């Protein structure tokens, strides 16, 4: 008949075949297999924008690892050495601009374990899903929760209140706890413990947290930089024509003067050449291909842009380069050139720290990644469920329990990896629309996430304005959600806009669930008083 | 029978009774004047919001009104005469902190000069809408506009790139084309014109970026601040724990100097003590009461939380004190000592210049300020008739060609008195929920806002913290528009998040507009061209 056919009915009726339920599911091999491609391929943005985050939040190392530096940079440390001249001991400020180099060569090797990590973390986390839940869902770091472990939790090169094994720390423990409340079926309690506005607007919030991120500089295609008066204008200028800022000390007659140990900033202000930086145009471009793959249907629209984006900028002697003719330039062309490499996590695996469990803030980050990805993940998995025809009349898909074991095992695997919550992706929507039912679209999806390592390399050189527009169409992609808001109602709205407007601006999720629960709770104390009294009896 | 009903039964058939079409509306005259009432008490927070925000622009003085400074502040200028003492000559940067006292004397005075211009502007369009349109509208400065007059279109004390005198020029001429374009009946093919995302979610865009504006300090309540790493953290430390950033010029080594001439901001980064300064959280409380105000469907919440705030702040010696203890704090608490006062304009009236026109920069605020009018008037103005009962089959209300001239008119008018454009308020709608159906209510609150007048001093006496919720509040019922917006549809959602998100972000309606419009524009591209080649016929 057919070689096709021919694998298809060997595979169904063998014993994997049976043990994955291909002839119960109607899809025998084939259908897993293109389910899977197809979950990869809409998903594979991932393996660059986590790395690319999470590499921002300056990974596992201090100013340990900043190299002293001569006082005149035209010679090198070990020529530092003559008639007022000095070495300068590495501080704090070591890790922000200008960055150390040791900081950098840092941010690199981190960069590499943290691309590693994700592929490793997906790997498991799909691995673990399709054999011990048996769904076609594909596992990967949380891309909501990326940009929250990394610039707040952490905080950009470490400039959090957690320090990045901390927060490792915390992601494990949520996990764990995560685990514990499905195992005990006590997680839609808390999951209807949330106000109703605030879940709904939490989703939207982000979104519009990731989009600012992939407007800024060293996050995404620029566009939004600083404004003494505003705070916030209209960037992309060159990068030559970018400057940095730091506290100053004013007075009643005009004199300022710089404030030691301030904290100065990366070059976030342009002084002229507005919307002429050639990378941001480039982003544009980016943003505009992946823009019309998405409405075109086209699978893998963001690894597209992403693609185009950093192929471009691969060319070594142009304004949109992503190796400048620089010695950390020079460093990641070099390691770009070999097109493949099998590279092994030396810095963020098994680097849990429970030092700062009596830290406020590690609690707050916690709770923040355990009802994100309470929410998240309960909301994904049953629109799965719905989507894949597994729901039945009570509600229940069958393999809810071990689905949701499973995440949270693939959650404390990460962690253990050094990589943010991994969670199951929306993205399985596309392997699930392709007519993958079985587990086996999860360990196809694994086994292209394996043949996703062997290219770090490759991974490892792609610039902000590359990560940029994938940002910026996430947080499209999750506005989605505002829908559901009856904006017509002060007690549903306000707190659902606070939620939105707080992440971004104050620009953390943890304030901006803080500020919603904290709104709500605050504008139904009247009601909840008024039901409590006619409860007692006192009002009709 | 009761007296009311005697002075209702001898207005309606009289001569002006007849004249409002009293009788044929079925409402008399005490309708209309409860009709005119709760609209005032609905809109009253403009008279204190436009104030401020105008007055943050700068009013129409330069550095001219800049006072020389002596070289230490102990010495005031008359004195500044000794070795090694001489006057400091203003520049630029007298304008911004530390804001020249000079600089301060006119903001204050403009900031009177903008009550009064706000209250005739809103006194004269409601009586020309009540008499020429015969319709229950009440018109006032445009809440959206005046934050993109004053921080975009001119910018915080003058830092834009349009001067006030020159954006007053293009209000002028802007309602003087939204006049002839109403006149020769091409304002729907231009509201047409707009694509359909970018036009619902224009709305949405400038809410935000009035709540952003609440969020901030010299605007609002304060809890956005300056970050580093970030852009925006939580603010809402108190005043003597922020400070201002300058700046500085990096190297390879570390140093950082002042970079001579830079824009010096306000005190914007918090050193320590977050969510503690008092002014935040009575800035909250005030926020509290007006969203109870607003669920329990309260008329004139947001005034009644202003005047909370207000009345708070008016006490001498306090944290939240508006009348801190300085010279400028003086003279502003000996000004609103007098609780009455006839003040007449003598900065922003007439204060047009036509200088600008030939700049790009003033035709793009021309234009946003053009289109927001079109589409906000038309919106507005149709959906009041539909709320009264004015709309026939084919969708006219009868006075809809008056109403829109007025409106323009109005816009022109306020203009003239140096404010930003003047639109008719949606808060109207509470005196057609009452009953309001002639223009007697036009009347009515344009008799309400005479009386506002002889109240300068009491009104120019509301801090920034008084405005923020209002301002953040606003933001959250613009924010309605959202649901009009199909976010499963790419192409329709990507136009209107990009609308939305860059308004606040870019801190400019023009950018989120042009934004938005181009992002449309370029995904429609393939559209386009396929329907154009299929109209040719080169494909079926
Ligand atoms: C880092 O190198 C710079 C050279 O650009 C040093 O700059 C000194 O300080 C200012 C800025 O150039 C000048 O007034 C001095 O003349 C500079 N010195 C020299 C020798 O050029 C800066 O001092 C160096 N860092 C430190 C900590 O000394
Ligand atoms: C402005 O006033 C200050 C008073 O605080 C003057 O004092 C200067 O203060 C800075 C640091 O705050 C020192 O570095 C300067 O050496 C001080 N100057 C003197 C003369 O003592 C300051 O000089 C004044 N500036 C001007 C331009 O007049
Ligand atoms: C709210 C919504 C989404 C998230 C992030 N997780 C997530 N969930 C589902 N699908 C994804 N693809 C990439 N990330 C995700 C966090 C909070
Ligand atoms: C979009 C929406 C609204 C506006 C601002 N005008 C406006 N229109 C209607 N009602 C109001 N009350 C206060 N301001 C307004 C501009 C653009």
């Amino acid at each position: 008949p057919k070689l096709l056919n021919r694998l298809n009915t060997y595979v169904g009726s063998s014993r994997v075949g049976k043990r994955f339920k291909l002839a119960e599911r109607n899809s025998t091999f084939t259908t897993e297999l293109r389910a899977g491609t197809a979950t990869f391929l809409t998903m594979a943005y991932i393996l660059a924008v986590n790395a690319s985050i999470l590499s921002d939040s300056g990974g596992t190392c201090s100013v340990s690892d900043c190299i002293p530096l001569c006082s005149n940079p035209a010679i090198e440390p070990s020529q530092c050495t003559g008639p007022g001249l000095r070495l300068i001991q590495p501080d704090v400020s070591c890790k922000f601009n200008p960055v150390n180099p040791g900081y950098a060569a840092c941010v690199e090797e981190i960069r590499k374990d943290l691309i590693v990590a994700t592929v490793a973390a997906s790997l498991i986390g799909c691995v673990i899903m399709g054999l011990m839940a048996n769904l076609p869902l594909a596992l990967a770091p949380g891309m909501g929760t990326n940009a929250y472990f990394a610039y707040t939790v952490v905080g950009f090169h470490g400039s959090g209140s957690i320090s990045y094994r901390t927060a490792l720390a915390a992601v494990f423990i949520e996990g764990l706890i995560f685990l514990f409340i499905s195992a005990i079926g006590f997680r839609a309690k808390l999951a209807k413990l949330v106000p109703k506005p605030v879940r709904i607007s939490s989703s939207a919030g982000i979104g519009l947290f990731l989009a600012f991120i992939g407007l800024q500089n060293n996050q995404g295609i620029g566009l939004v930089g600083y404004s003494p008066s505003t705070l916030v204008t209209l960037a992309a200028c060159p990068a030559s024509s970018r400057i940095s800022l730091a506290p100053v000390i004013t007075s009643a007659n005009g004199t300022v003067s710089l404030l030691a140990g301030g904290s100065v900033s990366g070059d976030i202000m342009c002084i002229h050449g507005r919307m002429e930086s050639p990378t941001f145009w480039l982003g544009i471009v980016g943003f505009v291909i992946i823009a019309y793959c998405l409405v075109k249907n086209v699978k893998g629209a963001m690894i597209y842009g992403i693609v185009f984006v950093t192929a471009v900028s691969w060319f070594r002697n142009t304004e949109v380069t992503a190796f400048p003719n620089t010695s950390a330039g020079d460093a990641a062309h070099d390691y770009f050139k070999k097109i493949v490499d099998v590279h092994v996590i030396k810095h963020t695996a098994g680097a849990l720290s429970f030092s700062g469990i009596n830290k406020g803030h590690f609690w707050e980050a916690l709770v923040t990644f355990l009802y994100v990805d309470i929410l998240d993940t309960t909301g994904t998995l049953y629109s799965m469920a719905r989507f894949a025809g597994f729901v039945d009349e009570k509600g229940d898909f069958a393999g809810q329990y071990f689905a949701f074991m499973s995440d949270a095992s693939a959650i404390v695997i990460g962690s253990l990896l050094g990589t943010s919550p991994v969670t199951v992706f929306i993205e399985s929507s596309t392997g699930i629309r392709e007519g993958g039912r079985t587990g086996l679209t999860a360990i196809t999806v694994a086994v292209y996430f394996l043949l996703a390592m062997f290219f770090t390399p490759l991974l490892a050189s792609i610039p902000a304005w590359a990560v940029g527009p994938p940002l910026i169409l996430v947080g499209v992609m999750m506005m989605k959600s505002v829908t559901e808001i009856d904006w017509e109602d002060m007690r549903e709205a306000i707190p659902a806009f606070v939620t939105m407007i707080l992440m971004p601006l104050t620009y953390s999720v943890a304030y901006g669930l803080i500020g919603g629960i904290g709104s709500y709770v605050v504008l139904h104390l009247w009601d909840w008083g008024e039901e409590g009294l006619v409860k007692l009896g006192f009002l009709k």
